């Protein structure tokens, strides 16, 4: 019999994720159905997008060598009926307090830095580029949180340092843009570009470096069909463009210069959005969403 979500001490709540202390040494880590457009957490949410987001996670982890917190299987018997398929049974670390962010084309606030100031996070880059220009090598643009309901902020690698110490700084750099490079050339090889990614680390007890969060989901990275990449314009979202086009479109009702909270979204809508998410994991993973375990 698995344990009930109710046995565990919720301790954190996201946007769209929430975090439940398991014991003194691991948590819960739980993927909602909830969508996040604009800055708003939508009304409407999208069916089985925790579930597939935590496969896709799971795919990366396992294809990526580095350490991670995964601390049992998808099916761990601590993992609660309710959010089977769309939790996972972490181990608890001392967490880095910096967004580990690795750009490997030049859009969102690393090309406005660009296009204020010709660098971002410290990183002066050549002239001539524009949006959804290729960055090579990757850049590595880290950022700390906000305020609640505030952008994270773009900082140099100086803050890192300031943050976490001159070597943990450098390893932060070096892993971040090794782990980027390899997940987005194996995305690509499938037909799908990753044109940026957002990680956090942990250090475990014996001061190892340990990559937590979720990797590599559309929600933690730009998804890009790249069939359709086209330098010089901005790249539709792989998963969230319908919902993008719906709710700044003539049918929504809605004026999103004003920042009031959007209406909710058609069920065709979110259901068309359901299988943009599905055919990114089973593209990418080689695998079927059918196999994904649930309630
Ligand atoms: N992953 C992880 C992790 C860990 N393995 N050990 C200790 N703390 C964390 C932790 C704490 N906060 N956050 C991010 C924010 N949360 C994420 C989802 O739920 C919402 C908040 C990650």
């Amino acid at each position: 019999m698995r344990p009930s979500l109710s046995d565990y001490q919720h301790v954190a709540s996201g946007k769209v994720r929430e975090l439940y202390r398991v014991d003194d040494e691991h948590l819960l880590f739980v993927a909602t159905d909830r969508i996040s457009a604009f800055d708003f957490v939508l009304d409407t949410p999208i069916p089985d997008k925790g579930r597939i987001l935590t496969a896709m996670s799971v795919f990366f982890f396992g294809l990526l060598t580095v350490p991670n917190h995964l601390a049992g299987p998808p099916d761990d018997p601590r993992i609660p009926e309710e959010v089977l398929g769309r939790a996972l049974l972490v181990r608890r670390l001392d967490m880095l307090p910096v967004e580990c962010v690795a750009r490997g084309y030049l859009t969102g606030s690393g090309l406005l830095d660009y296009q204020r100031t010709g660098a971002v996070c410290g990183h002066v880059l050549p002239q001539g580029l524009g949006e959804a220009s290729r960055l090579d090598p990757p850049l590595f643009t880290p950022a700390t949180k906000a305020d609640i309901g505030e952008h994270d902020m773009n900082v140099d690698f100086a803050a890192v340092v300031g943050l976490v110490g001159a070597v943990r700084a450098n390893q932060l750099r070096d892993e971040t843009i090794k782990i980027y490079t390899r997940a987005a050339a194996h995305a690509l090889h499938k037909g799908i570009i990753l044109a940026d990614t957002k990680f956090e680390f942990g250090v475990d007890i014996e001061g190892n470096l340990v990559l937590a969060d979720e990797v590599f989901t559309p929600d933690s990275s730009r998804y890009w069909d790249a069939a359709h990449y086209q330098p010089g314009v901005v790249q539709d979202s792989f998963d969230k463009q319908f919902v993008r086009n719906w709710l700044t479109g003539p049918e929504s009702g809605w004026d999103r210069a004003s920042d009031t909270p959007p209406p909710p979204l058609p069920d065709e809508v979110a259901v068309a959005t359901r299988e943009r998410y599905i055919e990114a994991y089973e593209r990418i993973s080689g695998l079927s969403f059918s196999d994904w375990i649930g309630p």
